[PDB]
C-alpha cells in the first residue's frame, strides 16, 4: 500500500507493455534507465499514482527519448526527444561493453599494434571505458567508448596483471566504427600473474582461524512490513532501490515518546567519480562516473550468507529492468542485520555507589556493486543514540599500467614493470533534510580561539561561532579541519525544552576534494567534487549533482546550475550535498587484490532530544 | 622467563621488603608510583634483572625520593632526594582525595559560604582536583588540591546534577590546612535530578531488544603464553600494564613467512590532558593530566563478562602496589578477544569468472578507567592486513556548572540552570618505532596539485611529495587535512622486493589541537598538545611528553626540552609522539550520562610487505 514500496516484477512488465503498445519499444530500442519516481511534495497525498521514468536508446541512430509512464493508469504521461549534443548522452548499456572488443579485433590498426607486441588477439581483453569530453570535435553528438587493453594468458587468468600500455582506441558504438587508434610506443607487458587463488601465490592456507559464530536465538529486533518498511529501536524508514543510485533511504524518522519525528526525507549516494591523475595521453581522459555513466545498482552483487553478510540476515531482492523491459531480480541484493557495537554508556560513581554499563548496537543496510576491476560496498548504519552514518568500502583490483623505466611522479610500482596510476574515489551524498519537518536551515560551526586578556586572564577560554547560510550563492562551503568545522541542520520553528532549535550535526572526514586543475574537463563535469558541502533549495527535478545525462556532457550541469538560482534556504525545504572521497596512491599491499579501505560521514543529534535518547535501554 | 612479563604479587612484596630493609619505607612513607622498568637497549645482556622504579612520598613533609630497585638481586640501585619546588610534585595519592571534603567541613569560611546558600554541609560532596601552577606563591613546594562542591540530595543521588557555582577552596593536603576559600557570589543550585537509573526519568525499559549471541565453539584463535605473550594471525606481542600509563604494548611484530619482523618496540598513551575553556575564576585553573597527575592504571575497572566485554573473552588481572607496598590485583582489568570485522577483500571478475570474498577480523586489547565523573576506554586493535589502530572511548558524566542567566560563550546548557563548560580531551601516543629493526626515519607526505600546461595538457595530473625529517629541531609537525598529510616511518636499510624502503603510514584524524592561548599556564605545561607530531631520538629517560613529575610543575620538562638536543633522527632509533583529541561542546544528549564518543589514529603498512599479506586467508 505504501507509495515507497520497491518496484514489482509486475510493475516493470506493465511498463514494458505500455511502451510497446505506444510504439516506443521497437526492436531498435533499448532501455538505458528505468526507475520509479518519488511522490511529489504533498502532505496528505492519498491518490496512489505509481510513475516510472524511462530513458530509451535507439541503436539505429535515431534520437533517444525520455518517457514518463503511469503504471496505475496504464498511460504514457510524457515523451520528449533528446538532443544529446546539448544535454548529454544516455548511460552506457551493458551490451555495448562487448562491442568494443569485437570491433577492435577486426580493425587493421589495432591488429598491427598487437602484432608488433607479439600478442594474440584472442587473448587481448579490452576494458570499455567512458569517453568524457575533450578535444575531438568529431565526437560531439556520438556515443563514444574508449578501450584499453589487457592480456589474459588463459581463461581464468587475471588480465589486470598484464596491461598493454602505449595503446588506446576510440569507438563509435552506434555506427560501429573505430575512430582512432593511438599507439605511443611499445611498453613491455608485465609478465607476473596476479591470480590470488593460485596456491603458488597464496602459499598454504592458514589453519589458525577458529570460527566466530554470531546468532540471534530469538530472531532480529527489527521488523519488515510492506516489503521494505523497517522498524528498529525507535527508528522508522523505507529501503528503496534504484538502478542508478542503488540503495536509497526514505522517510528516516525517530519515535520520540509518542511522536514520530522526521529527520531525513531521502538519503542517497547521488554520484561517484573516479578521476585518474596520470598525464599520459593513454589515460589522461580516464574518469569513471560510476553512478551517472554506468548505473551502480544494475551491477549489484548477489550477497552470500556467511561470507558477504554474517549473522541473522534479512535479505531484500530488488527488481530492475533489463535493456528490453523484462524484469530482472537481483537475488539477495541487499543485506539487513543488526550488530553489537560495544559500549554505549558507562559510569562507575564513587559517591552514589552505582555502577552502570549499557551496550550499543547498530542497524546495517548494505549492498555491493562491481564495475569492471573495482568493487564497492555501500553501508548505511543507524545507531541507538540517534547517530546516522554512511560508509563506503573500496576493494577489488587496482587499475594498472606499465611502470616506466626511470620512474613516475603519477604512478605507483606494484610489481616488476607493473604500475598503478594515482586516482581518487569521490562520492556525493544527497540528503533531502526534514529535521522535525521541512522548515530547515544550515549553520557552519567553527571553533573560536580567544586571546589572553581582560575576561580571559588565564588564557584558557575558547568558544565557537555559527554562521547561518541564507542563500544558495553563499552555501558552497569548504572543510576546515584545523578549526573543527562542522555543519548543523536545524529547524528554527521546532525548539527543544531549553527553547533552542532542534538540530543534527554533520561530521565530515575532511579528506581532500578534487585535485585536478580547475580549468580541466573533469573539474567542469564533476564540479560538485571541488567543494565539501553544497546546500540547495529542494526542487523535484534537481536529483543528481552532475545532472540527468552525465555521459559525454560538456560540463556545468547539476549543482553549479542549481546554485546559480540563488534561492532562499533560511528555514525552507532544503537539500544538503556532501562531497567526500579517498585519494589513492596505490601501495604494494593493494596488489594483487586490494584489502578494504573506507571513507564516509556521520550525523549526530545536536539538541534534537531533550536528554539522552537511550536512557530506556535495558541492562541485559 | 620473559623480561616483559607482568609484575607479580611476589615482585611487589619483594620491592616492599627491599625498601623496608634499606630504611626507605618506614611508617611515614607512601608509595606514589611503582612500576617495572623496561630492559635497556641490548638484547639479552641482563639474562634476568627485573628493576622497579618507585616514587616515595613522606607524609611528615620531608623531601620525597625516587628509588630504583633490583628485585632479582635484592638491592637498591639508586635513591635520590627530590626538590619538588623545582622538578614537580609526586602524583596525587588516593588517600589525599579523601582529605579534602573532611577538612573543608570544619573550616568556618567554607561553612559560612554553604550557610549563605542554605546548604547542609552533610550533603555537600567536594570533587578534589589537581591544582596546576598559577599566581599563588604560597603553593610553591606544597601539595595542593582544589575543591569544587556538588550537592547530593540522598546517598544514591547523582551529585553532578547539583553544582554549587561561585565557590572554590584550596587545600594543603600535607599540613591539612585550608589555604584559601573564594566565594564570587551565590548561584542557584540546579534542582533537577540526573539519576539515569530512576524509572521516573528512564520511563519503562525497552522490551524490543533481542539477544545477539557471539560465541567461539572451538575457542579463540589467539594463544597466551608466559602470562602475557600473545600470538594471533601472524602477529606477536607482549601486553604490559603500568600503573601510570595503563596498558602498554611491547614487541609488536609480524611473522612474514619464516621471519619475525618487528614493527613497534613499545606503544602507549603516555599522557592525556583535559583542559577546560570556561574563563570563570571558579574553573579557569581546571586541567586534568589524567595519566601524569592521577595515574590512569590505578583506577582501572574490573570488566564484567557479557556487559563490558562480549564474546569469548580472555582476561588479564594486573597487579599494582597500594600506597604501603602491598600488592593489589585488578581482577579482570584487561579484556582480550577477537572480533569479526566485515569484508576483507572482494572481487567478482567478468573476464576470469572467479568470484572471491574474504572476511576480516581484529584482535582487541582494552581496559577502562574511571577518574571522578569521567570514564575512558582504551582500545588497541590489530587487523589481519597489518593495520594497527588505537581508539579512545569517552563516556561518563560531563562536568557541570551553573548556567548563567544571561547565557554564556564558554558553557553549554543541559537542563534548566545547569551548564557544562567547554573542554578538550587530548591524548599523546608514544610509539617507540622498530620498523624491521631500529634504523628508522620519518617522512612527511603531502599531496601535490599540478597546474595545467606542458606535460599536463588536460590538467588531470596530481602527485605527492615526501620530506625526510633529519633532525629533532625540524621534527615538530602540524596536520594539514587539506593536503592529505600523513607521515611515513620507514627503514632505509630494509628494502622490499621492488628495492623500496619498507614503511608504515600514520593516518591521523586531524582534530583540533590545544586551543588555549600560547601564553597560558596550560600551554606551557602541555606543550606536547600544541602540535600533532613530534619525533625524538630514543633515550632511556625520555618517557613522558610532560616529564616525570607533572603535578604542580611549571614548564621546563618534557618534549620541548628533549628536542632542543637536536639529535640526528635520519635512520636512527626514534620515537614518534602523536597528539590527538576531542573538542567537546556538550550537547543536551550528553545529559545525564554521556553516550560514547571516540577518537584515535591508525598505522597501515606502506610497502612493508611484498604483496598483500592476506592472500593466505581461507574462505570459511
Ligand atoms: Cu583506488
Ligand atoms: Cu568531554
Ligand atoms: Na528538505
Ligand atoms: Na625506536
Amino acid at each position: 500500500a505504501s507509495p515507497f514500496r520497491l518496484a514489482s516484477a509486475g510493475e516493470i512488465s506493465e511498463v514494458q507493455g505500455i511502451l510497446r503498445t505506444a510504439g516506443l519499444l521497437g526492436p531498435e530500442k533499448r532501455i538505458a534507465y528505468l526507475g520509479v519516481l518519488d511522490p511529489a511534495r504533498g502532505a496528505g497525498s492519498e491518490a496512489e499514482d505509481r510513475r516510472f521514468r524511462v530513458f530509451i536508446h535507439d541503436v539505429s541512430g535515431a534520437r533517444p527519448q525520455e518517457v514518463t509512464v503511469s503504471v496505475t493508469n496504464g498511460t504514457v504521461i510524457s515523451a520528449v526527444e533528446l538532443d544529446t549534443a546539448a544535454t548529454g548522452e544516455l548511460p552506457v548499456l551493458e551490451e555495448e561493453f562487448e562491442v568494443v572488443e569485437q570491433l577492435l579485433a577486426t580493425d587493421e590498426r589495432w591488429l598491427k599494434a598487437l602484432a608488433a607486441r607479439n600478442l594474440d588477439v584472442s587473448k587481448v581483453r579490452v576494458a570499455p571505458l567512458s569517453a568524457g569530453v575533450f578535444e575531438y570535435a568529431e565526437e560531439r553528438g556520438r556515443r563514444i567508448l574508449r578501450g584499453l587493453a589487457f592480456v589474459q594468458d588463459f581463461p581464468e587468468d587475471s588480465a589486470w596483471a598484464h596491461p598493454v600500455d602505449g595503446l588506446v582506441a576510440y569507438v563509435d558504438v552506434v555506427s560501429k566504427e573505430v575512430t582512432r587508434v593511438i599507439d605511443t610506443g611499445v611498453f613491455p607487458v608485465p609478465a607476473e600473474h596476479g591470480n590470488y587463488t593460485d596456491p603458488e601465490l597464496t602459499g598454504p592456507l592458514r589453519t589458525t582461524q577458529k570460527p566466530i559464530s554470531i546468532t540471534q536465538p530469538e530472531g532480529p529486533s527489527f521488523t519488515v512490513t510492506g516489503g521494505n518498511h523497517i522498524e528498529w529501536e525507535k527508528w522508522s524508514l523505507d529501503v528503496g532501490f534504484d538502478v542508478r543510485e542503488g540503495v536509497v533511504l526514505h522517510n528516516i524518522a525517530f519515535r520520540d515518546g509518542d511522536r514520530l519525528r522526521p529527520i531525513i526525507n531521502r538519503a542517497s549516494i547521488a554520484e561517484m567519480v573516479v578521476p585518474y591523475g596520470d598525464p599520459s595521453p593513454i589515460r589522461s581522459w580516464q574518469n569513471y562516473f560510476d553512478t551517472g555513466e554506468y548505473l551502480v545498482g544494475q551491477y549489484a552483487n548477489s550477497l552470500e550468507l556467511g561470507c558477504d553478510c554474517l549473522g541473522d540476515i534479512t535479505y531484500l531482492s530488488p527488481v530492475i529492468s533489463d535493456a528490453f523491459g523484462n524484469p530482472r531480480e537481483i537475488r539477495n541484493g541487499i543485506c539487513m542485520h543488526e550488530e553489537d557495537w560495544g559500549i554505549l554508556a558507562k559510569h562507575s560513581d564513587l559517591w552514589s555507589g552505582i555502577n552502570y554499563t549499557r551496550r550499543n548496537r547498530r542497524m546495517v543496510i548494505s549492498f555491493f556493486t562491481t564495475i569492471g576491476n573495482y568493487d564497492y560496498g555501500f553501508y548505511w548504519y543507524l545507531y541507538l543514540d540517534g547517530t546516522i552514518e554512511f560508509e563506503a568500502k573500496a576493494t577489488g583490483v587496482v587499475f594498472t599500467s606499465a611502470f616506466p623505466e626511470g620512474g613516475s611522479d603519477n604512478i605507483s610500482q606494484l610489481a616488476p614493470g607493473l604500475g598503478a596510476p594515482f586516482h581518487q574515489h569521490i562520492f556525493s551524498a544527497r540528503l533531502d533534510m526534514a529535521i522535525d519537518g521541512f522548515t530547515n536551515r544550515v549553520e557552519e560551526e567553527d571553533v573560536v580561539r580567544q586571546t589572553m586578556g581582560p575576561g580571559n586572564e588565564r588564557g584558557n577560554a575558547f568558544s565557537r561561532k555559527r554562521t547561518v547560510l541564507t542563500r544558495e550563492s553563499e552555501a558552497v562551503r569548504e572543510a576546515d579541519a584545523r578549526t573543527g568545522r562542522t555543519w548543523i541542520i536545524s529547524n528554527p520553528e521546532s525548539k527543544n525544552r531549553l527553547n533552542e532549535p532542534v538540530g543534527y550535526k554533520l561530521h565530515a572526514h575532511n579528506q581532500p576534494t578534487l585535485l585536478a586543475d580547475p580549468g580541466s574537463s573533469i573539474a567542469r563535469r564533476a564540479a560538485f567534487a571541488t567543494k565539501d558541502l553544497w546546500v540547495t533549495r529542494y526542487a523535484d527535478d534537481e536529483r543528481y549533482p552532475t545532472g540527468d545525462f552525465v555521459n559525454q556532457h560538456s560540463g556545468g550541469a547539476g549543482l553549479p546550475s542549481y546554485i546559480a538560482q540563488d534561492r532562499d534556504i533560511d528555514g525552507q525545504d532544503i537539500v544538503v550535498w556532501h562531497t567526500f572521497g579517498l585519494t589513492h596512491f596505490p601501495r604494494v599491499e593493494d596488489w594483487p587484490i586490494m584489502p578494504v579501505d573506507t571513507v564516509g560521514f556521520k550525523l549526530r543529534p545536536e539538541g534534537f532530544f531533550d536528554r539522552s535518547p537511550v536512557l530506556d535501554v535495558p541492562a541485559n
